[PDB]
């Protein structure tokens, strides 16, 4: 009941803990970021605050122990904040969560992020746009309406908002994602209905972003008109989808309405435009859609498969979905993209396919089409087995089961990567139509409708493996199966080392209207944390991951 600062003031700047207390502190400081500290642990961290200033990891624990309402305590806390060994860029993300409200703490977080490369920011931007919900809305407003018409209707100590707009003005890729991430937050009907002040803050972000662009030099002013061109392109694509959906008849009559409307550029302006960034991948500039190859994909939703002509004379296939919230897929593909990058940083390239996903609204968006990919179901239906498929398309005399050594190496690696990633992310509703293969050996998952332990069945296997994948490698007695097990436990150990970053990213998503998070927001981070088995040592994690694989594979046969 007596304030921590009253039970220990600045007089004991010289406290050093004994051997036992150091071991207790090292355990508290190593906790996952959203594990609740007991009052006793918070007292212990407060007590040895001056000692803990030498541990950058300890600062996030320390700031959660402060009574920010007690002026003298906040004063002492902010003095220590200044003295603290500066935390890592990755680790600052935690201070932009809902659990920190102190403006000096939130400004210190942004000052740490400022040290990051644009490559890193892009990897965290989906979550930094969520983090705006925890900023000071009044300060956002003081920086200075249909959100989709802001960018198209030009008039004739940083906080998070100021920082994101400043970095976006210098980097066209960052600008592109910032634009589309904020548009989707503005179009969110639940935010509009349940949280009008939050909707208003996101409108204010977009109006500030527009004004910063209109104030910039020639290059920066052109960025605005390129965002405007993408916005009006997507608006036309949506108009076109509504027309094709409003057509009575069958896939063939619908496909002719699609090709006809794409074919009329004076009407729709979709087949022949000045180079615009592809919203899905803005590094790729597009000349327009090829009308005569456009068709509806064979599914219930009937997304348009569209081929974009690129500035370098390539074709970039996408799906455009209308009447579908892509945000859950967008988050999972962004996290797989991050996991893939962390594995490559540690020199493990597991030949993953983090294909691009962008919501252009809560109701429509793009997915990258991986050209030459086929569902495993189709590989089975046509060639009987994965090994038959690989023998037909990548044969090798002196190679495993007569298959190219490079293709089998790619297959083993990608099977391992996806078995560990789909296990960590608790991906459900796995079957041979949402498992895809390429002729280069790449296996990958699509359609992330069930995540974080959800499944159509109540007790799904924790490891998402099937008989056909293992027979693909040449069964349980092959060198390839051994190499698969080794790559699984290696990948698991590497991702555990980034558990602080991955759990902080999910922490920043608990207020996003992503269905499988919205179900149980307060339980979301813990469901990811448990999969890392952070109660186990590295050696025990290896044995645990081998049990999971052995038990899953034993049951399959
Ligand atoms: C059997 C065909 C043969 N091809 C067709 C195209 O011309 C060349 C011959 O091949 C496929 C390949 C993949 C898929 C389908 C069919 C069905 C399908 C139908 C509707 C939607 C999806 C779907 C949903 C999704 O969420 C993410 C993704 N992909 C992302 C990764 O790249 C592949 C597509 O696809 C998919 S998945």
């Amino acid at each position: 009941k007596l304030a921590r600062s009253l039970r220990s003031g600045p007089s004991d700047h010289d406290l050093k803990p004994n051997a036992a207390t150091r071991d207790q502190l090292n355990i508290i400081v190593s906790y996952p970021p959203t594990k609740q500290l007991t009052y006793e642990e918070q007292d212990l961290v407060w007590k040895f605050r001056y000692y803990l200033t030498n541990q950058e990891k300890a600062l996030t624990k320390f700031l959660k122990c402060v009574n920010w309402d007690l002026p003298q305590e906040a004063k002492q806390a902010l003095e220590l904040l200044g003295k603290w060994k500066p935390m890592d860029v990755e680790d600052s993300l935690e201070l932009l969560s809902s659990h920190y409200t102190n403006p000096t703490v939130r400004r210190y977080a942004v000052a740490r992020l400022r040290q990051a490369d644009d490559e890193d920011l892009l990897m965290y931007l989906l979550q930094l746009v969520q983090a705006l919900k925890y900023e000071n809305f009044d300060d956002i407003k003081n920086g200075l309406i249909d959100s989709s018409q802001i960018i198209t209707s030009p008039l004739p100590e940083q906080d998070l908002c100021t920082f994101l707009i400043s970095r976006a003005c210098k980097n066209s890729t960052l600008a592109n994602y910032l634009y589309w991430y904020v548009i989707v937050e503005c179009e969110d009907q639940d935010t509009q209905q349940r949280d009008p002040k939050t909707h208003e803050m996101y409108l204010n972000v977009m109006r500030r972003f527009s004004q910063a662009l209109l104030k910039g030099d020639k290059s920066v002013r052109v960025m605005r008109s390129l965002l405007a061109a993408q916005q009006t392109f997507v608006d036309r694509l949506v108009h076109l989808m509504k027309a094709v959906q409003r057509e009575s008849g069958n896939r063939k009559k619908k496909n002719e309405r699609l090709q006809a409307l794409l074919g009329d550029n004076e009407k729709m302006n979709l087949s022949d435009v000045e180079l615009i960034p592809l919203p899905l991948e803005p590094q790729v500039k597009i000349r327009g859609i090829i009308p005569e190859t456009a068709t509806l994909a064979k599914s219930a939703n009937m997304p348009a498969q569209l081929f974009f002509k690129t500035e370098d004379g390539g074709k970039y296939p996408v799906l455009f979905k209308h009447g579908d919230d892509l945000r859950q897929d967008q988050l999972i593909l962004q996290i797989i993209s991050l996991m893939d990058k962390l594995l490559r940083k540690e020199n493990l390239d597991l030949k993953l396919t983090p294909y691009k996903v962008l919501a252009t609204s809560t109701k429509h968006g793009f997915l990258q089409w991986i050209q030459g990919s086929v569902p495993v179901a189709e590989v089975l239906d046509t060639e009987g087995s994965i090994q038959n498929f690989f023998r037909k398309y990548a044969p090798s005399e002196n190679g495993p089961n007569g298959i190219s050594a490079e293709v089998m190496d790619t297959y083993v690696k990608s099977c391992a990567g996806y078995c560990v990633i789909t296990y960590i992310l608790g991906v459900g509703d796995r079957h041979l139509d949402n498992l895809l293969l390429t002729k280069t050996g790449k296996l990958f998952h699509i359609d992330f409708g069930y995540i974080l332990g959800r499944d159509p069945k109540p007790l799904p296997p924790p490891m998402k493996l099937n008989k056909e994948m293992v027979e693909g490698m040449g069964g349980t007695q092959s060198e390839q199966y051994q190499e698969f097990r080794k790559q699984c436990y290696t990948a698991f150990l590497h991702l555990r080392r980034y558990s602080n970053l991955i759990l902080n990213l999910f922490s920043l998503m608990v207020d996003a209207n992503i269905p499988d998070i919205a179900l149980e927001p307060d339980k979301t981070v813990k469901k990811v944390q448990d999969k890392f088995r952070l109660d186990l040592s590295d050696e025990e994690a290896v044995h645990y991951m081998q049990s999971l694989i052995d038990e899953s594979v034993h049951a399959l046969f």
